[PDB]
């Protein structure tokens, strides 16, 4: 068996490492503007196996999302710590968010979802009620129309970019349906093809499987362009370890329950079947 | 001599119209569709993408996105100049069946150039006074690629969910990104929905010519246009010409020349760009 979608991985690892352009002073190889398809028919989940994906902190993201919040504090009080270092208080100070509580990222992915538009004041107000709810009218188009060309969630509101952390990465997202299958195509500005790109690929293909599940619609596809897909130089060596792996078959995701509604989802609804990854890489360094 | 570029459009054209998926649409006419599409456009040494198995409305793309620039909504500007593209989307008729009452005919609401130059900004009408009023995406933009060109958050989005009531059409051609690498400026821009027999062609000429316009103001050597489509779709009233279209070797591009040193972006004119050795099979009408 060869699994075709992470070998696809691997070679554009291999043509950014070998062909990419520096860009810089701590440095980057980079490229501008790449697609990759990846097939959720038959439930095939798309978490790469020639390096762990934090699975766990894939789902309680996507779930902290969801529910609009912007407090890192909530997500690492789940023993989910990756947007720590983006809102202590050295990095929002760093940012010139002097009054924002340590947690707060400011009106980022989750807000923007769900409150588009609405004015941002810290992550522990009230906006129920208020600003756009992008992602509530995703899944009612996706019944109501679903043939519509529209069905549209952005992240990228400039008026917010001064009073974000981070200004998000994962910024448009468009879905599709098709033949009773759902499809969702996300455009990533900026994404580190190492640590980054194998938690995105999982996180909006599950929120595809969320969505699907919520319309009464079978999967279809998850299509994945970025702008800058790039590599940091210090991260050359431990990729290179990566990419001579030979990646297996992917596993699958069963959701375990008929759920209600998107802000019904739990982590226990949802089963990985068969991931079999190779160990997180670690590089000492030599020289 | 072959296009390799066109070719690959030519490609997707007849893979859409084989295989693609049988969809209903907004406008009842029907499409042939598919989900996810990209194509790298090369603008090095001049080379611009204007496609050669059919004429292109070359005027139209160059007094289009100069309105674009301009930040102006209102198609009686372009109308007046004989380009008619968006005379049927701003009729009363029209603008009346999207419950635009009040809107005078020529209302686009906030599209593309009132969100380019005034993202933010509460639209009123066509004739409101929106100087220094929004947020100036493109000057921004253009701002950082002169000061900090590594940044990958170059960024202009048209999309604002809080406009879609106030729009005659949302915007199809819906987010840009810039990148600079090796003195190369290239540009992505996102497209949620793509007339591939009238739109593409048009468009890929719009945004390549922004990207050449962008270079040339920073100093910049233009490099690429990424074109990537949501969905990419033939109207089945289109198949027969698309078939026509199809059965022709792409000639080489035309090249653009700009004639004169321009500084800022709201400083061109249509006369700054020759099309050198543009040599489009006879017109195919859609
Ligand atoms: C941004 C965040 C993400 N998911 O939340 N995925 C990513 O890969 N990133 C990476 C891209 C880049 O290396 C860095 C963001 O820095 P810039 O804002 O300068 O692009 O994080
Ligand atoms: C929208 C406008 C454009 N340039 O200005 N390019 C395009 O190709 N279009 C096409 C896409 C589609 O056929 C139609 C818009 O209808 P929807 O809003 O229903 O997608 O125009």
């Amino acid at each position: 068996y060869v699994n075709q979608e992470e070998l696809n991985y691997l070679n554009q690892l291999k043509d950014i490492i070998d062909h990419g352009v520096r860009k810089n002073g701590i440095g980057t190889l980079s490229t501008f503007g790449t697609q990759s398809r990846y097939c959720l028919r038959d439930d095939i989940f798309p978490l790469l196996t020639t390096k762990r994906v934090f699975w766990r902190g894939v789902v309680e993201e996507l779930l902290w999302f969801i529910s609009g919040s912007t407090n890192a504090k909530q997500l690492s009080e789940k023993n989910v710590n990756i947007w720590d270092g983006n809102s202590s208080r050295e990095f929002l100070d760093s940012r010139g968010l002097y009054n924002y509580e340590e947690g707060d990222l400011g009106p980022v992915y989750g807000f923007q979802w769900r409150h588009f538009g609405c004015p941002y004041s810290s992550m522990t107000a009230d906006y129920k009620g208020k600003g756009y709810d992008q992602l509530q009218q995703c899944i009612k188009m996706i019944r109501e129309e679903p043939e519509s060309r529209r069905i549209i969630m952005t992240a990228w509101n400039p008026c917010d970019l001064e009073k974000v952390a981070l200004p998000p990465c994962h910024c448009f997202v468009q879905f599709y349906v098709a033949d009773g299958e759902l499809s969702c195509q996300m455009y990533q500005r900026s994404a580190d093809m190492g640590l980054g790109v194998p938690f995105n690929i999982a996180s909006y293909s599950l929120l595809t499987r969320m969505i699907a599940h919520i319309t009464s619609l079978k999967p279809g596809f998850f299509i994945h362009t970025i702008g800058d897909a790039h590599v940091y130089l210090t991260h050359v060596d431990a990729l290179k370890v990566q990419m001579e792996r030979k990646p297996r078959p992917f596993p699958k995701l069963k959701i375990l329950r008929n759920v209600e509604n998107i802000d019904d989802f739990r982590a226990e609804d949802f089963e990985l079947i068969n991931y079999k990854p190779y160990p997180k890489i670690s590089m000492p360094m030599a020289v």
